[PDB]
């Protein structure tokens, strides 16, 4: 009967609708012709009042006080800022929300049955690279909690107009280097060949490991980008073993324990955060299978199988599926050896059908992407393969920005 | 605007225009992605002439002879027959052409490499259940082939504007038993409950084996349906054992060689035929990730595990990975030994890039549904999982139909 997307779980037979999508004001990228849902990246004045008055409206009910005094005169208060300025500026409580309902938003994150737990960090005070470097370093230091990782955003200055973007040029506060070859391959992280030959053209002097951690490349409104070493010891790393196999260690493998995305913009209400950080803890495949196995990666499936004694010059023998399986409990055993926080990807699913339900409760639907949301191995071992899921953008959201060069 | 496409471990783009051609919308729209849902929400005579004259001009244009007199003369022949009678009729050699065109227009199908070499018989002169089984079982007969297996489809007579369908009941030709026991359990194949006890009260003496196979219901037009036991010579069963582990034959675990579906509606031109089923081979994947390990389906995992020993108390040390690699690797290998054709899902997906290629340069684009196409362990792994895909849908086509009770 109901006229929403009806929605369907193929394992436990059970049905919803999704009535929340109804409140999304921004068209994606499919239309009745063709689905795009699988593309990575599918292709003010007045727009920003309507869009500060949908924001503010959203507060006030998240805190009950719809049609309240207060939430009229916050509305009068946001136009008429906008009508002497063109821009207005976020209440603090209004900032902490409009984060965490970016984070409860964004379609491609399994870790969502955690969005009520976020440190947010206000930085909208920032006004120089070398303060930018301090936050972040603050960031660091409070979120990776020697192991214990706690959820946090910083917030630096919203965009305005006439005047250059606060911005972080590294796509995460840690990122390992990618070195161009003379033979044409890559040593370190070839995801990060760009961002590598930047900052050496900005006088880093590199090193040559398959993991050096980079530099940061800071940049504040209408300046070039400075350049920032993170002290090593606040960069908390694990040397990868594996818990039977006493050749893994022997491979020198390693990754870094905070998962900090910095290169995305944070929108709420119209305002723009060009330089937002977050982060959380891992969830054990985004290392363990993309990070280690991407062909385009590091690519180390074909090494481990080797030392695994594996056919590798035949499919049908699933040696690529041995080693990931292996290389996938290293990176968990040895995350768990170290006490730094990480989560499998069976207990992530299964948590994330808790937040489904959650949110069905709570707002009738939660926007979702199968085919992120869905772990790159053991895809239907996992609840959330058999759980269709509507996506669409509603807002405060994170959404991706052109890279500042 | 015509999507831009990215494969993202190769850094490629293409473009696809073949879309443009899709006549027919899907579920999604710009406010709301439906793409990861698994069925339509909503399962004239200028109407079917449109359709029938774009079929006559797919089908001269493909033998070259577009333009030509006797193009001319078959378009004409189409419009006396709609003008006065409401329908038409297809020619062999068209419902030939039509059937090798749906396979290739497949979204969901990972083995159109193979769209060209599709045996099709013509079963358009059939009157009754009983001919219905006859032509059933030389399909069975003639796709098996001693486990040489061949692409094979039979199509039934058209659906027609007075009376009921032609129509199988039974989803697939061969599939087993799932036989609803007291105490809210399942023995055999729960997917298969409904279609078991439709045959039980249409007659049938059931075993109660977890693997018994299913007689058919055949229904000619108007009438009740009719059981049929399949020979039991004429379905290949594979008995599963292990490559290194002893035990594993020991559970007595089979599977059937031929995939049959048999419940899909075939629209070839504005004409629909309601039985049509199609048979190639199976990928590995279907029988020892979804068919074995599916929580709904025989969901044998913790059964493999505790015999390999595993520590099944938690989630982390990654049993469910473990058991379902040696199940997939236990179907191949069977498999291989009986000499019964069978593919991997690496071979597979590197043969369905191949496909994407070839499509590209022969009409511009693929129709492909990523969620269906990416493999349920190991998606990652494998190259299709790094290449976007855009879904449409083309006709002639395969559809989904309402169960005929
Ligand atoms: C608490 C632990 C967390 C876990 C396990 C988690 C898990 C994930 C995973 C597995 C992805 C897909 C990553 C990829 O394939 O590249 C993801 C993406 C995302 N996550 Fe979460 N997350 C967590 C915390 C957070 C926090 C605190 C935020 C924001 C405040 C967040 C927002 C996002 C966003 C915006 C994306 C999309 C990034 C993109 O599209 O590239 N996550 N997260
Ligand atoms: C040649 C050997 C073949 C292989 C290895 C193959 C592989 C597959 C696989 C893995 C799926 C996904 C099915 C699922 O998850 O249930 C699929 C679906 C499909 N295939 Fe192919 N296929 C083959 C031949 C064919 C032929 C001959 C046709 C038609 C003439 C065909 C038409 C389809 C259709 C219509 C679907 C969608 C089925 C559904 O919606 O449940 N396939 N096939
Ligand atoms: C596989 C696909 C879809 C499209 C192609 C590349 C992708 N990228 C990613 C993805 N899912 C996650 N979590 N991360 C990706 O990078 N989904
Ligand atoms: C996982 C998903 C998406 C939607 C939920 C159930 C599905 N059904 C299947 C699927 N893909 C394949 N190949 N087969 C399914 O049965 N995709
Ligand atoms: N768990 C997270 N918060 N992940 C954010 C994405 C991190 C990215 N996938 C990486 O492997 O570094
Ligand atoms: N390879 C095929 N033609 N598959 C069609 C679907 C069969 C179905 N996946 C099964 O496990 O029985
Ligand atoms: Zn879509």
């Amino acid at each position: 009967g109901p006229k929403f997307p009806r929605v369907k779980n193929w394992e436990l037979g059970s049905i919803t609708y999704d009535t929340l999508c109804a409140q999304s004001q921004q068209d994606g990228p499919c239309t009745p012709r063709r689905c795009l849902g699988s593309l990575v990246l599918p292709r003010p004045a007045e727009q920003l009042l309507s869009q500060a008055r949908d924001f503010i409206n959203q507060y006030y009910s998240s805190i009950k006080r719809s049609g309240s005094q207060a939430h009229e005169e916050r509305l009068q208060e946001v136009e008429a800022e906008v009508a002497s300025t063109g821009t207005y500026h976020l209440r603090e409580s209004e900032l902490v929300f409009g984060a965490k309902q970016a984070w409860r938003n964004a379609p491609r994150c399994v870790g969502r049955i955690q969005w009520g737990k976020l440190q947010v960090f206000d930085a909208r005070d920032c006004s120089s690279a070398q303060e930018m470097f301090t936050y972040i370093c603050n960031h660091i230091k409070y979120a990776t909690n020697r192991g214990n990782l706690r959820s946090a955003i910083t917030v630096f200055p919203q965009r305005a107009p006439g005047r250059g973007d606060f911005r972080i040029w590294n796509s995460q506060l840690v990122r390992y280097a990618g070195y161009r070859q003379q033979d044409g391959s890559v040593r370190g992280d070839p995801a990060n060949v760009e961002i590598t030959e930047l900052c050496i053209q900005h006088g880093w002097t590199p090193g040559n490991g398959r993991f050096d951690v980079l530099p940061l490349l800071l940049q504040a409104p209408d300046e070039a980008p400075e350049l920032f070493v993170l002290p090593p010891e606040l960069v908390l790393e694990v040397p990868l073993e594996h818990p039977t196999l006493e050749w893994f260690a022997a491979l020198g493998l390693r990754w870094y324990a905070l998962p900090a995305v910095s290169n995305m913009l944070l929108e709420i209400g119209g305002l723009e955060f060009s330089a937002a950080p977050f982060s959380g803890w891992y969830m054990s495949t985004e290392i363990g299978t993309r990070n280690l196995c991407d062909p385009h990666r590091y690519n180390i499936l074909e090494d481990v199988a080797v030392c695994m004694d594996l056919d590798t010059r035949t499919t049908s023998s699933l040696w690529k599926d041995k080693a990931a399986v292996e290389i996938n409990l290293a990176v968990l055993h040895s995350f768990q050896l170290a006490k730094v926080t990480i989560v499998d990807h069976h207990a992530a699913t299964v948590s994330f059908m808790k937040h489904l339900d959650n949110e069905q409760k709570a707002r009738g639907g939660c926007p979702a992407d199968w085919a992120w949301i869905v772990p790159p191995i053991s895809g239907s071992l996992t609840p959330v393969f058999h759980q269709e899921m509507v996506n669409y953008i509603l807002s405060p959201a994170f959404r991706y920005q052109p890279d500042p060069w």
